[PDB]
């Protein structure tokens, strides 16, 4: 890792560009994309082949973690100039980058796929083919102790099969089709070895996908700081060896007593809030705090944490550590 600003010249100061404190952290509008035609399913072999030439860059200087390397992929898509246009997804990536910089995550290599022009550090356009190959890039070199970070802000929708699948929409989905959640799970999760940690944040207002992960916890309205939350199993079987954690937003599962909000940006506010809390709180306590923040800011969604193992929610939240397993969950 580069540990001095004289080593490779000046690096980005995303905090200094106002990306932590001077951009909107409010909900933004996300109109549902219609049902899409069948996608082109991913050939994982081709993806990993097309990834061998690829590389990221070190986005800032930070203190390196002994025995660990950090890699990150950020995808933000505004679909400029189309009926799919969204105002806040590239801004979500801005906030994610500035928060990681502020908290000093020592990223060795980052790839930034955004469709915003003049975006410092942008690697390439978030097309179907770039998303696929850079997803493979993120996981391809992973060795014990490694830490991977993934963030997507853009449309989530449904697509037909050759009944419907959940999917994400690349910037060129009109020409190239979407990427189904099964394929994302295969690219990002299924090829991790043991002892590698990944955190994946999906900010999709209109897909409830948890990327096929076996355990989940929704921090709904009736949860309290003086309760003891646990994850639950929602799928039989598991093909993930690594420690994958996913943050997304979903509908509150508490039934309302009823007898304005915004849909875009919740998952990004959730993870950035979690990181900006400076107190080394547990997953469980921290999710309560973020739930309260989301409600206060008029987001529609509550936090949803999903994982490849039943995480003991008394464990301290981090992006870098392997999970302590809740043995009470089969």
């Amino acid at each position: 890792l580069i540990t001095q600003l004289c080593d490779a010249g000046q690096l980005a100061d995303y905090v200094g560009l106002g990306w932590l404190n001077a951009v909107s952290s409010q909900p933004y509008l996300v109109q549902a994309l219609g049902l899409q035609p069948p996608p082109r399913r991913v050939d994982v072999d081709a993806a990993f082949r097309d990834a061998k030439g690829l590389h990221g860059h070190q986005p800032w200087v930070a203190t390196p973690l002994p025995g660990q390397t950090v890699r990150a992929l950020f995808i933000g898509i505004n679909y400029y100039g189309t009926s799919a246009a969204l105002s806040g997804c590239c801004n979500d990536v801005k906030q994610m980058l500035a928060t990681l910089q502020k908290k000093g995550l020592p990223i060795n290599e980052a790839v930034i796929l955004v469709d915003e022009d003049n975006f410092p550090g942008r690697t390439d356009q978030p097309t179907r083919d770039n998303i696929v190959r850079y997803m493979a890039w993120l996981v391809k070199d992973a060795k014990p102790g490694d830490v991977l970070f993934f963030h997507y802000s853009g449309h989530g929708t449904q697509c037909k099969s050759r009944k419907y699948d959940q999917c994400i929409a690349p910037v060129d989905f009109q020409k190239s089709g979407c990427i189904v959640d099964d394929d994302i799970h295969k690219l990002l999760f299924s090829r991790l070895p043991e002892k590698v940690r990944l955190t994946a944040v999906f900010d999709c207002a209109h897909s409830g996908s948890i990327m096929d992960l076996p355990f989940t916890y929704v921090c709904s309205g009736g949860e309290q700081a003086s309760g003891t939350p646990h994850m639950k199993r929602i799928r039989e079987g598991n093909d993930v060896l690594g420690d994958v954690m996913m943050i997304s937003g979903c509908a509150d599962e508490q039934t309302s007593a009823d007898v304005s909000t915004g849909a875009g940006g919740a998952a990004t506010q959730c993870i950035t809030c979690m990181l900006m809390n400076n107190q080394s709180l547990s997953y469980g306590k921290l999710l309560i705090e973020t739930r309260d923040m989301l409600k206060r800011k008029r987001f529609k969604q509550v936090p949803q944490l999903s994982a490849s193992k039943a995480i003991d929610l008394d464990q301290t939240f981090s992006l870098t550590e392997m999970f302590s397993v809740d043995r009470s969950i089969q």
